[PDB]
Order: C-alpha cells, then sequence, then structure tokens
C-alpha cells in the first residue's frame, strides 16, 4: 500500500491553543522504538502510525511548503518529551509553546511556512511539492487542506492522476458531501467503467499527536474501502469509529457535548418506553421525532438566547416526572436540577 | 382467531364492469367441498377462504345492509357456476350479469341494498349491523369501506372497542397513511402502555372471487403482525405479497402496468451497469434517480399529453444504444421500436 | 458569424475507450471534398462542419495547449481512414488506437498536451491561447471545458469580453443550470439594458467525429437563439434535438437507456388510457405521477440493489395484466417476461 | 340542460352587512319581464338568470330547509324594489334590512330556517329536500354549502348519484383543491372508464343579487366544461372570468385590493423593463420573483405589523426612482407619496 | 479605526451609463474644503467621507491595479466640476463621459487598468497591491469585488490575516448569504474562542459619487457592529438604512420600484384592515400571504409575459372596490386605472 499525504500541517495553531500535547505521538514512539515520532504532529503522526503500526509500506508527503520555509525546530530532545509525557506533559509543553509562538511571529503561515520538530524524511517518507506525483499509484490519499472552498482548485490539479478505486479522505474543513461532489463523475458520452473513487475520512479528534482515535465517514465509499480504513485505523490510531458522514460535524470537539447529551437522552427515553412501558420502539420514535423537531424549530424561530422567554424551563418539570423510570431515571435527576434552577 | 369483516360488499359494480367472474371462488368451493362458496364475492369470499383454508375459527360480518335490503339472488345453481368455470366462465357470466344489472336498476345502493348469491349465515358467519359488537375480541378486523373521507366517521364509532394489538386492514379506497392516522394515538396525560393496533392491508387484485392473491401493506404494523397476515394470505388467497404501503396504489389494476414497465427498466438498467459494465450499484442509482426525477418533472411541467413536443422520442435513440448490452438488451428492442414510431 | 471554440480537445480518451471511430468526420470530409476533416475530433469536427456545411464564416479555436505540447499525429493518411470507414472502420481503428495509446503514455494531459491528427490551422481556423481575444466579437462561443467546478475560474477571465447577445454553449461536464449561474447578472446600481447572453448547449452524443446529431438545451436562451442554433445544428451535425436543459444528463450515453424505457412506458400507458379506455390524459398523468414518484422513492429509500426484497417483481404481474391493451400491449410482453424471471 | 342547485341560501347575513342591495336581480327582472326575480338572492338569483337568460331548461333547488322553516317575506312589492333600484336603492333597502333583522332574531339559522322574498317554486324551479334526487341526471350541480370541513359529509351522500361528466361547482367556503379531493377517484381494481366529473366554480363577487359577474376556476375540469360554463356565465351573469382555481381566494372581496395592487405593480414593472429598457421579460421575472418572495418572507418572519421597523419605507425611495419611466411611471407617484409619509 | 478598502473601482462603466454625475462627491468636497474629493468615485468617495466626516483615522486602499495601469485623468479642474454641480451637472458631464469613453477604448479593464480623477494618495490614503497587508489590524474591511463567484479565491488569500471582530462588507455582486459562507467557521478540533467576524454591507444606491445614502445588511454581524456601521454611514453618507440582508437585492436600482409598489400595497392594505375594518393585523397577514404567494406562483408557472391570458386584469376590478377605504383608498385609484386599461 502507498499512502500519499497531501498537507503536512503546521504546529502553530496547536501551540497557540495552549491545550495540546504529544501524548499519543510519544506512546507510538515508545511502541515502535523510534523516538523522533514523539514530536510529530498532524498528518505526520498519522503517517508514522500507519507506516510503523499498520504495515503501510510507502508514504509520500506533498506540500508546497517544502520548497518554501519548512521549519524544523530542534531545541527539544525527543527523549525529554517522551519522559515528560510519562507523568506530566506540562513539565515541557510551556517551553515548547513559547518557542513555537516566537517562531510563528515572523514565520509565514502555510503554505509559505510550517513548523515541525521532526522532518518527515527522517521517518522514511518521500517528500515532494507536486501533488500530482504524490498521488500517482497511491492507494490511500490523505488530504489535509484548508477551508473547503479552496479545495476544488487544489484537487482538480491532480484528480485525473488518482488511481481508480483509491481511498481519498478529507479534512474537517469541508463536509464529506461537498468533498464528494468534487470527485463525483455523473454523465458521460462513452460507456466505459467509471473510475470510481472511495471518498471517506480519517479524521482524528483533538490533534492526533495528542489523542488516538479516528473517525471514518460512511456514505461515499464502498463497504470494502470503509472496512479497510477502519482496520488500518484500529491498528494505527488505536481505535476507530465508522459513522454516517453527516455526523462528523456533530461529533467534533466543538459540538460533541450537545450531540452526546441529546443522544443519551434519546437512547434513555427509548429504553424506558420499550423496556418498562412495553411499547414498540416506533412509538418512542414518533414521540421523539416531534419533540426533537419542535425544540429545534423553537430555537431557530426565537434564537437560542431567547428560548426560556418562550418555553419556561419550569413548564417541563411536572410532566417530565411521568416518565421517570427505567433508563431515563438515570439522566432525569440532573435535568430536573438544571430546569428547576432555570425556571421562571 | 376471530375475524370481523366490516362491509359485506355489493356485486353490482362487479357485474356492471362486464369483465369479472367467479374463478377463484369456484376453485375454493371445490377445494373444501362447499359449493355455496362458488358464488361468494368481495369480503365474503375472503372470509370463507380464511375460515375454510386458514383455520380462522370465528367470522362475523357487520354491515348496516343486513337490516335494510340485503338481497340474495337464488336464480343460479352453485354447481352450474362451478361447472362453467372449469372451462369457459362466459358460458354463464352473461346471464348472471344481466340478472344483477336488472336487480340493480331498482335496488338501492349500499348500505341500503346489496346484491349477493350466498347468504353469509350459510357459511357459518355471524351477521350483525353493529360494528362495535363485531369488533369485540376480534383479532383481525377486515374493513371494506367506501371512499376514504367517509372512513373516520365510521371507524370512530368502534375504534375504542378494538382489542389491543388487533390487525386492522383497509380497503383501497383510502391510502394506508390516511387510514393509519385515524388510529394513531400520539400524546397523552397518563403514562400507560398504548393500545397499539397493527394497521395494514389484505387487499386483493381485481375482485377476490375472480383471482387469488393478496397485497399486505408494510410500515404501520409490527413484523409479527405482517408475518401472521402474510401466512394467512398464502393459505387463504393462494399467494401473498408484502410491500411498502406507499406502493399499494402504484400496483393496483389501473396503475400497475406503468409501475411494472418502469420497474423492469430500473432492474434491467441496474444489472447492465453492475454485471457488464462493472460499476457499483450506487452509480446506477445516481443515474436512475436523476433520470426518473427529470422525466417525472417534465410530465408534471408540460402535461403528459405534451411531452413529445418538448422531448422528441427520437432524441433518446442514438444515446440509448450505448447501453444496449446485458439485461437491458432484452427490453430495449421494444423500446426502440416504440420511440422510432413516435419520433418527430 | 464568428464562432469561438474554447477547448480543442484531446483524442486520448476516445482512443482509450476502444469503441469510437471517425465515421461522421469521414462523411463530412467526403461531403465537402476536404479529406483532412476525416480525422478531426471533438470541437474541431464540429467547427469544420459549421464552417463547411452551415456557412459560419470565421472560426477561432482557443486552448492553452497551443503554446504547450499540441501534438499532431501524421502516421495515418486521411484517404485510408475514409476508405476504411466506407465498409469496416475496424480495419484501421486498432492501429490508430494503439498509436494514440503509446503517445499518451508520455505526452502530458491537456492543457499541457493534446493529441490531434489535423491541425486546426489547416482547416482555416485561427488559433490562439488567449480566450479573451477569441471571444471578441464572437456570435457563438462553444466551450469545451473540463469538469464543471473548474469552469467559473476559466470563464470569469473572459466573461466581460463577450459580445452582448452571444450564444454560449457548455460541455456536458457541467449542468446548464450551473453554467448559467456563471453568467447570470442579477442586481445592479445603474439602470442600463443588461448584456444578456444566450446560454444553451451544442452537445453531441457519443463523440462528434463518430456520430452526427446534437442536443440543444432550452431554458436559458431566447427562442431566437435556440432556433438559430437548431438550424445550424441541422445543417452541420445532420440532425438536432432541442430539449429542456434538465434532460441533458438523462439523455447522455450513460443514462439514456433508462430514460428511454421509462418514457416509452409513460407514452404507451398514456395512450392506452386515453385512446382505449377513453379517460382524460389528466387521469393517466395522476396515476403516472404517483407510480413514478413512489418507485423512485423506494429506490432511494432501500437502494437500487435491494428493491426486489421490498417489492417482489411478481407482485406486479397479476394487476399489470389489467391494462394489457392498446399501446401498452406492445411493451408489456417483454416486461412480463422480465418480471416473471425475477419474481420471488 | 338540468341544473341542480344544492343550497338555496339565507338572506340574513346579506341584510346584516348593511351594504348590499338587489341591483342585479332587478336588472334581470326587467330584462325578462318577471318582477319576482327582483328580490331573489344567492343561488336563486343565479338559477333564475341561467333559466331565463341562458336557456337552462330545468332547475331544481335542494335544501333541507324546505321541510323546516323556509320563510318568504311578503312585505315588499317587487315593483317598488325595481323602482327604487332605478335611481337610489337606499330608498328601500333600510326597510328591508330592518325587517330581515327582526325576522332573524327568532328564526333559526339554515338549514332549520332561511329567509327569502320569492319562493323558488314561483320561478318554475322544482324544490326538494333530497340532494340525491336533485342531482339525478343533472348536467350542472351548483353547490352552495357552508364551511368546507362540513362538505365531504354532505357530498358523499350523493356523489355516486352524479351523472358522469357533470359540471360541479363549489362555494367560496372551500378551496377548489379541497373540493376536488372529495370527488377525485384514483386507484381501482377494475379497469373501466372513470366517471370523471368536471369540478370548477361559478362564484359571484359580492352577492349575486347585487352584482353581475362570475368567477370560474380552472384546473380541475375539462376545457370543454370550462368553456361551457364561461359561456353560460357570460349570458346569465353578464360577464365571466375564468382563472386558475388557486387565485379565487386572492380575488375575493376581502383580498382583491391587495392582489390588484401587486398585480398592477408586476405588469407595470414588466412593461418598463421590456418596452423601455429593452430587456427580456425573463429578466423582469427573475427580479420580480426575488422581490416578491423576499417581501413576502419578511412579512411572515416579523409580522405584517412590524415590517417598517425592519425595512424602513424610506429605504426604497432613492433606488425606486431609478425605474421611474414607462408604465411604472404611472404608479410610482402614489407609491412614493405613501412611502415618504411612512419613512422613519 | 483603520479602514481597508479592497478595490478602488474604475469609472468606465459609470461614464458609459450616461446617467451619473459627481453631485455627492462635490457636496462632500465643499463640506470639508478639499476640492479633490469632488471627482472621487466608488470606494474612494466613500473612504474620503469616512476619513473626513466620520473620523476614520487611517485608510488604506488595496487593488492590484496600482502596479498596472492605474490612470488618473487630469483634464478636469475640481473647481469647475464643483461649480457645474451647483446648478446643472450636465454642463460638464458630457465632456467627462466622452474623455473617459475614449480612454476606455484602449485602457485594459480592471485589475489591469482603472480610471480615476483623484489619486487616493492625494487624499491621505495608503496604497498597496497586497490585500494581506491592507487588512492587517483593520477594523473595517470594505470589499469592492467583481462578481461573487470570483470572491472566494480573492478572499481566501487574506481571510486568516483579518483582525478578530473586524467588520467586513461585501459588494452587491454577491449576496450576503454567500459572502458570509466564505467566512463562516463551523467545526473544529480545539475548543478556543472563534475569531468571529462581523459580515455586513456598506452599499450605496446608484454610485456613491452621485448620491449619498448607504445600505447595511443585517443578519450576519453583531448588533454592536451594525450600530457602529450605521452611525458611521449616517455621518459619512448622510443617511443610512439597516435592513435584512435578503432585502438588499430587492432594493437595488433595478428592483426597488417593484418592491416599493408591493410594500406600499401591503402597508396600505394592512392599515385599511386594522384601522377601518377593525380586524387584527394577523387577519390582514393571512390574506396577504395567500395573495402574494399565489400571484407570485402564477408568474412563475406561466411566465410574467403571460399572466394576463390567465388572470384577466379586469377580474380584479369589481372585488377590489370592496376594500376601497382607509389607506388603500390612496393607492387603488391608480391601480384601477391601470387594470381597466389592461382588461380583456
Ligand atoms: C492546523 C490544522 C489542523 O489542526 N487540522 C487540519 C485538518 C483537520 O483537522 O481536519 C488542518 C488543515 C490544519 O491546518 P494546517 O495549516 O496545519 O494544514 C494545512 C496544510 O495544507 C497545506 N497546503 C496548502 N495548499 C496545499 C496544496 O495545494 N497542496 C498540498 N498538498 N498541501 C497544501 C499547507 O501548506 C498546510 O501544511
Ligand atoms: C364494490 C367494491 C369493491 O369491489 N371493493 C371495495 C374495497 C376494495 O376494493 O378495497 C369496496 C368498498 C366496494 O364497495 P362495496 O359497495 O361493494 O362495499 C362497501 C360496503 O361497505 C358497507 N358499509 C357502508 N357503511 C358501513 C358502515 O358504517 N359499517 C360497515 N360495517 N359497513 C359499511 C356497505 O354497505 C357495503 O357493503
Ligand atoms: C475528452 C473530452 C470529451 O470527449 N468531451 C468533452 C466535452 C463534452 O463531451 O461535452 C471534454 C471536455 C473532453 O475533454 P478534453 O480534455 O478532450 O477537452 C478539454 C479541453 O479544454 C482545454 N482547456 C483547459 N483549460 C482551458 C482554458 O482555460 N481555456 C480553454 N480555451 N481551453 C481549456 C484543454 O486543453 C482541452 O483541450
Ligand atoms: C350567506 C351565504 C353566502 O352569501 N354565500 C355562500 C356561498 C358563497 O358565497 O360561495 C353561502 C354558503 C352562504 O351561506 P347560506 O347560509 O346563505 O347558504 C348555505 C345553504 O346551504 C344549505 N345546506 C346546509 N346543509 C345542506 C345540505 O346537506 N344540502 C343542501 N342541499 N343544502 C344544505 C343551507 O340550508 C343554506 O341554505
Ligand atoms: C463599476 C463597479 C461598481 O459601480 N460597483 C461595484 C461594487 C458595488 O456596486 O457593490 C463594482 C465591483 C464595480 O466594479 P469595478 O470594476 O469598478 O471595481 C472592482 C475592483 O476590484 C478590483 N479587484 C479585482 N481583483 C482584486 C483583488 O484580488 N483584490 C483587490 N483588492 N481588488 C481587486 C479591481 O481592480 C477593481 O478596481
Ligand atoms: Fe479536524
Ligand atoms: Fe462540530
Ligand atoms: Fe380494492
Ligand atoms: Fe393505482
Ligand atoms: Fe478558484
Ligand atoms: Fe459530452
Ligand atoms: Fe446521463
Ligand atoms: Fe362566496
Ligand atoms: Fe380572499
Ligand atoms: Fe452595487
Ligand atoms: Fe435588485
Amino acid at each position: 500500500m502507498k499512502l500519499a499525504i497531501l498537507g503536512a500541517g503546521c504546529y502553530r495553531t496547536h501551540a497557540a491553543s495552549g491545550i495540546t500535547n504529544f501524548s499519543r505521538a510519544c506512546e507510538v514512539a515508545e511502541m515502535v522504538g523510534k523516538p523522533e515520532i514523539a514530536m510529530t504532529h498532524s498528518t505526520i503522526t498519522m503517517g508514522a502510525e500507519l507506516k510503523e503500526l499498520a504495515g503501510v509500506d510507502e508514504v509520500v508527503v506533498a506540500d508546497p511548503v517544502f520548497d518554501n520555509q519548512f521549519t524544523v525546530i530542534d531545541d527539544f530532545a525527543y527523549e525529554d518529551v517522551i519522559e515528560a509525557h510519562k507523568e506530566d506533559p506540562e513539565k515541557i509543553m510551556p517551553q515548547i509553546r513559547e518557542k513555537v509562538n516566537e517562531v510563528a511571529k515572523e514565520l509565514p503561515k502555510p503554505p509559505e511556512g510550517a513548523i515541525h520538530f521532526t522532518h518527515p524524511e527522517d521517518l522514511g517518507f518521500e517528500i515532494t511539492t507536486d501533488d500530482r506525483e504524490a498521488v500517482a499509484d497511491a492507494d490511500f490519499i490523505m488530504t489535509w487542506f484548508p477551508k473547503g472552498d479552496m479545495q476544488p482548485d487544489i484537487i482538480n490539479k491532480f484528480i485525473d492522476d488518482i488511481k481508480p478505486g483509491a481511498i481519498v479522505t478529507h479534512a474537517c474543513t469541508i463536509p464529506t458531501t461537498k468533498f464528494y461532489k468534487i470527485f463525483e463523475q455523473k454523465h458521460g458520452d462513452l460507456v466505459t467503467k467509471p473510475e470510481t473513487l472511495n471518498v471517506t475520512s480519517y479524521h482524528p479528534g483533538a490533534v492526533p499527536e495528542m489523542k488516538g482515535q479516528v473517525y471514518i465517514a460512511e456514505g461515499y465509499a464502498s463497504e470494502d474501502a470503509i472496512e479497510t480504513l477502519f482496520e488500518l485505523g484500529q491498528k494505527a490510531r488505536g481505535n476507530a469509529y465508522r459513522l454516517p458522514a453527516e455526523l462528523l460535524g456533530p461529533v467534533c470537539d466543538m459540538c460533541s457535548a450537545l450531540t452526546a447529551i441529546t443522544y443519551a437522552g434519546i437512547l434513555s427515553y427509548r429504553d424506558s418506553v420499550t423496556q418498562v412501558l412495553g411499547a414498540p420502539a416506533s412509538f418512542a420514535q414518533m414521540m421523539a421525532k416531534e419533540s426533537l423537531e419542535q425544540i429545534t424549530a423553537l430555537m431557530e424561530k426565537v434564537g437560542i438566547d431567547k428560548m426560556e422567554e418562550n418555553l419556561d424551563p419550569g413548564a417541563l418539570l411536572g410532566t417530565a416526572d411521568s416518565m421517570n423510570f427505567g433508563a431515563s431515571a438515570e439522566i432525569l435527576p440532573t435535568v430536573f436540577e438544571i430546569l428547576e434552577k432555570r425556571k421562571k
């Protein structure tokens, strides 16, 4: 298998957030005995995992920055980073963040400059600035691009060079639907077998040097492609989730808390209805559909900031008690406390 | 099992059509050795099949007509009808149609009058005019009502008397969606297990005294209820089809020919794409979706009578040839002949 | 009239398909006594037809490739191609395909390289690499561009240089709706007469060197512009079809077979209903709308590959027979055979 | 031709409005020399016109009120009403209104009581309380029913007694779409020619005893039926309008003023664009669509009462002047005055 | 405050229209005693107003044209332009238009060439060709770009250089919704405070050198940002309007006349209903919604050019009279005259 990584990333925004570390990269470095992995970031971490843990034989990284100001900070010893991450990463992260922040004051932003600590060539990756050459014969094209509306112009330079059947993954900067539309080939004048590509995601939560795990979007790749990528992700990232593409946004670090609350509510309510009340799941679903749709419509109509002046949180208290049994009895206590505090 | 048939039917429109006979009723009469079944019609045929072939122990028929002018024509011997249907039903059907047509000139229409040839009491059915009493303890309520907008007022008289879990079937005079809405119980003030009913269909093609077979709508009954009814229908009607409720209309005697052509086209096209061209089914589906949606939208925009002045049938000929292989090669010959004759 | 062709095309994918030839180009070459037309392809064939058969006085072809590796293969004599196409094109096409395939191994793809056999300058066309200069004073701008999402950036370089009222046509790589949006001028601050353009298509089936005919999209150009282009296409391509723009995709070589089957079904069903049954076309249309919409919705809900496990093909057989008369009786035989073979 | 009028009407709400008279009924009375027509109202006026001016040979009026308290006020001489309506109807209308108002204090509302001044039997109409018998053999069924949600139960008693092809008209108390749904016969089990009815309207503006004219809804009857009814209406009501059914509501006495303003604006704007600016009508239409849709959406979003706090009327003044030429220059003066007075 | 103007504009289309002048620029020149303002145009006028009347301390103009053929016409004395605009601008505008038209024959269009009369550096503005440097530290980014589909590629070069919270305004060449989508940042992997921008408009009617006033789109910026911009616009442009973004198009110089007519109708009808009839505004709104929606749907269904053959203008006359009172009585006279002339 040949992996082509399109976009090496820059550390600057990771450092600037103040809240990331190298825990996962350090774990992988120790697993495979290659200390330089410990300070990889972004797609370089993910490529090193795929190469060293999942048997991906050939890795190329393409990014225009390699002909510009690709900057490798060498101030930090890999073994010191590994050691700090064994107990408290914040022993060393403040020094790293301060150095990166200083470099980023004058170093241009990508693709003119990028900040790394391990050169990808030292991981056995090929490097290039030519996306067309990187994707040649690639089985897995891992794209890591800026914001979605810039992606068609980037991709259309190399789309016709992609190997038929290749797995192509998108960054969270674009919805899967829109990324797929770049590749979708519909109508034609010559009846030849289409060069179908398998569009999906290989998207980490947080930043991949910090956390394992990976999210694989379903809906736009074959089952075989999803299974292949899921198994790679299990080996390389430590765990993987395959999920409908339309749920990627809702499970990101900004949104997931709300999706999680709502989902826990749906599942708990469903189980109270079917397991204790004894009604069909379809009954739970009909009630849930109307409840979810109407609370969502209220938010959109009046604004999330004005919901309480339209629906007093206290209005729910008396009637919500009626379903306080079974699975829902685990979650309602906290909900009642919250709504009691917020009632008019 | 108790079956409550709500609506006995009238033969008059069957006779008036000029195109029906008693072939199936005669077949069942011979199978079970009860000649009087041979001239049943409508729900009475279906009830006799369920009782005599599918083990339904108790049958009641409710219809207001039993207190009005329920008319049993006795001019025809069951054995003569059976004998005629062994080779040519039209030996006897013209005499039957003429008699029914004459009776129908003065006999009021249902529910004031109804024309039968076998009294249901002679089949071992209970008869009543009270729908509320008929449905008491019934496991299968087979409704056979006039046009859909009259059904809520009829049903609401007995809906609260129905046994929880009962299977309730609707006539083709109402869509399943609308029939279900009569029964749907949504919101409530007391958390008790809902008295869920299993809404479906048991609908024959043509008229049931003429043809076996039955259509069972999916979407609004439990899987167990659909399976129960499907197995009853196999035994009682000789065959059964379970299908999404929304397809009932499209498979009726007025519509099915078009649905059949379109479906045969979809399946043939799909198979050419996947089996010969080697593309994924999803590719066939994306093309089919746009093709079907746009040809449908054209019809709606300009009228079915004006399609050819907008899309010349000849416009399709050259390009349609490009997919002339595999399964599609069986159906395209006739299609090309048709479009060639219709081209501008 | 001045025609500006934007995009000369490359033969490589035509050769690679294994299924095209020069039949139409050869026919035109013989009609006008210019053998070099016989090995034109793509827009060059169409331009030669317009110039030599439809009186278009001035033709310019613009393509960046003219300053890059525009490659004219001279291995094949025009008269040998013409002679072979009189009886069996496959006497010579394999040699041509093999040569093109070999050249295409190393020649860059367009716009860096392109494969032709007749230089457009030898047809009396002006050549340029500047789209802005090509479109100056052009009455007909025939665009032949890659995939639709690349077209705005190409077109916006020259859109303000187009002559008011010009006819502008798009390749099948973009839907007419989306191409039109590039040109649509809505709001403004100075009330001056808009420089309205006439957006349509001039799109051949298959490849134009192989087959005559042309498809002209309606909906986004004046009636006068459509009529002008239709008459040019009749003369230049031998026949023409004008059709709603939204039907272009559905009539392409990949899709047309399905559209053709469905359309033949609609027309046949309509005619049985109106001509034999004697009902209004509106009755046929109401049934057809529901049938088409529901069979399409089923496909989308369960997948084209799973339709039969939801709607048994055999379910249609009994009821479809009821409309077996009139025009529908020509098409139903094949349909019944297909559904009988596929029934559960 | 046989006309069946279903609903005789009651005068009480006409009198109570304080604003109606018998001008049209008096005109018809004088035209045909039958003074008793002068104090007909509602459908009785329209039936008398159809019989006496349009050759309708047979008229029956059905209404339950004929077996209840059908009340004919005889206090007023027809010739005195005719004479007053020659110059000032308000010489006599106050006396009539006061008498009707007094009678209506104790007389039950229809169908238990109804107030007339001319018994329909004295116009040569048959009277009945049985709708089923009235519609027998009727070519034109003029329904005049209360509010739409009561109409299915009324109509379903007689729908199966209607002559195939009959013209059936609805009161303004129901939209044509909903009335049509009562009659629409879709699916069926026996392929016989449907008994298609021609659903339309014959609806007067104001009250028909006061004003001539009639509105005939298009969309749900054959062209022949609409033409027949239009020609009857021209003769009987003095003028007629045929219009899309969906525009009936918008042209009623409550709504028409707004529809008229908007329509005059659309037509004036269109003509300025095409005739003076010289742009295609499609350009005017694209601008008008967005303008109409967005002003409508604003009203719905903020409420008709809050539009000005969102869109200052003065915001339109400067830019609207730019189209002040041609047809629009006739209507803009008043509009500018209005918006100037309303500006913030 | 730092204002970055992205796009200096070109006068050529203003001159070519034949209908603009420098009235507002001259007024501002006289107000602040800087004659060179009198022949500014486009964003330069607006920048000079903001600097000289609204206290904006720092103005930079970025445009690629400054490194190409930025052309300052010096044939006209500022004081002569000011003097002419005191009484009749057409004393001098024809000479200006002719000169500009001649220059524009050979000068390339922007961004290769642009026509001005006052160099922005002579107004105290910084000039640059680098948008990224112009937006650095800018509080108000006034963009003035060509057609919307070119804007993402322009903006994405500098979007990450914008100061958090900056106000960013768009030209009328793009809808606010689409411009906002360029900037919208949705999902993310690191929970840091988003760098929210305040997207709105600062759009003049006509051309800003001719007319004061400005339109500020609501919906995509904070209330504080809208208020800030509204107050700047009041001072700098002389008046300002804040309105829902979706109404910008409808109030442009091409569309406003129709929007104005319709809005005046809505307000007049509403007031007749509430103030004279005494009904709730919600009653007026329900009627208006149906009227507006249906007249709009008719236009779309049949075409703006075919409305009268479907809805006779005369059909409205009789019923529209019924609401002829109150506010509507001011506007109906003209409407009735128009519809009377147009009736069939
Ligand atoms: C900071 C950051 C991050 O955490 N996550 C993601 C993706 C995700 O979470 O799904 C991205 C894109 C990112 O931004 P970053 O700037 O680190 O990476 C973008 C990369 O994208 C590269 N790039 C820009 N244009 C091109 C191009 O035309 N081709 C290629 N191959 N790389 C390109 C840049 O130089 C840069 O290395
Ligand atoms: C002729 C005919 C037919 O072939 N198929 C169907 C149904 C289908 O194909 O799905 C119907 C309804 C039908 O009409 P028919 O008039 O034969 O049957 C309607 C029956 O419905 C009965 N009925 C009317 N009102 C009531 C009521 O309130 N309760 C009951 N139980 N039956 C009622 C009538 O008296 C009559 O016997
Ligand atoms: C092979 C092929 C084909 O059969 N049909 C179509 C259109 C259709 O069926 O509707 C296209 C576009 C095509 O692709 P091909 O690569 O042959 O043609 C695209 C042409 O488009 C040219 N091109 C690319 N960028 C530009 C540009 O900016 N301007 C112009 N004028 N041509 C351009 C290319 O160099 C090339 O000659
Ligand atoms: C006052 C009034 C009016 O001006 N316009 C309309 C219609 C329109 O403008 O389109 C109606 C219905 C009306 O109400 P009105 O009460 O005058 O008329 C309703 C009539 O409808 C009759 N009616 C009620 N139920 C039935 C029924 O079952 N059958 C028949 N035939 N008439 C019925 C009533 O007794 C009454 O005579
Ligand atoms: C004539 C004209 C006008 O009246 N109004 C508007 C806007 C509105 O009414 O809302 C525009 C855009 C216009 O077109 P004009 O050609 O005058 O202005 C476009 C400007 O936009 C500049 N431009 C083009 N590309 C870029 C770019 O990448 N960056 C910047 N800063 N300016 C650019 C051009 O050189 C030019 O000066
Ligand atoms: Fe991400
Ligand atoms: Fe998210
Ligand atoms: Fe049926
Ligand atoms: Fe049907
Ligand atoms: Fe681009
Ligand atoms: Fe094509
Ligand atoms: Fe297609
Ligand atoms: Fe009315
Ligand atoms: Fe109305
Ligand atoms: Fe503008
Ligand atoms: Fe506009």
